[PDB]
């Protein structure tokens, strides 16, 4: 192994600590990474957590005093809950730099993208960055117990300014 | 009272007893039943039980000791979680019955996809009724204090026949 080596500088980021690094591991985990060889890729945790992360925003927009109408809800959750969004935030809380994969052209998309998001159309979004945002709630999740409510005390700082931004003027 | 006539035969068909039937008629009242002016009509409560359905099937394809790859988790989730198999459903244990509404063209869309689901591409799928297997799922949350497993007790029986099908194919 080095596989799990430097996990805790993202656990200190994100402010949760793994009990089962395995799970952790795996989220991290793309299909191309053969040098692990101890768990699955990410994709059957990302499975999960997509529908984790739906069901936990739609309950937050619904719950929200501002009362959203029907339309408003849609158009927010179509905006929060999107490959494009998950993507920027996972480059935003430094998920990339715990990403395991074998692959020169996923280098090239996740370099520009991250570099363009952090001088803030056309510029190609790396699917796995968002796919990876879905994985690891999905690891938190198993990791929990299968508790909800700690994947949402995770998520949902990370979540909340561009919550706050589309509540306000939605897309 | 009018308005929620008859819901206790609904309520032993999905085997739920309300707490306040109000979540129940929501549940049931389309945007243009104009007669209900004690609730909202079921568009809130749609866009939670879509969610809660979403979560909960997941969950139970994740769960299966069967160890579905990615590929096949995916190709059930879609073939579960759709507007039609939903509506399906709905039919099937007479949410139609139940459903609150003004419109002759929703209505006979309704009949007509009734009739072809006893009669079993060509139809025309009601979408308000996947719309409703939807709200009625948000109002039991609901009415039952955002409770997922109680949602689940009530809704497993339903899709159960149609996880174990698929998932055997
Ligand atoms: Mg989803
Ligand atoms: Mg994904
Ligand atoms: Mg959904
Ligand atoms: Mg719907």
């Amino acid at each position: 192994n080095h596989l799990i080596s430097g996990f805790e500088n993202f656990e200190k980021k994100i402010n949760y600590r793994f009990k089962n690094k395995a799970y952790l591991l795996q989220a991290f985990t793309h299909a191309s990474y053969h040098y692990n060889t101890i768990t699955d890729c990410y994709q059957r945790l990302e499975f999960l957590g997509d529908a984790i992360l739906d069901y936990l925003i739609t309950k937050h927009l619904y719950e929200d005093p501002r009362q959203h109408s029907p339309g408003v809800l849609t158009d927010l959750r179509s905006a929060l809950v999107n490959n494009t969004i998950f993507a920027s935030l996972a480059v935003k809380y430094d998920y990339h730099k715990y990403f395991k994969a074998v692959s020169p052209e996923l280098f090239h998309v996740i370099d520009d993208f991250v570099q363009f998001q952090l001088e803030k159309e056309d510029i190609e979004v790396p699917k796995a960055m968002g796919d990876i945002f879905e994985s690891l709630a999905g690891a938190i999740y198993m990791d929990s117990g299968m508790s909800l409510e700690t994947v949402w005390q995770v998520y949902y700082p990370m979540m909340r300014p561009l919550i706050e931004k589309f509540s306000a003027n939605v897309p």
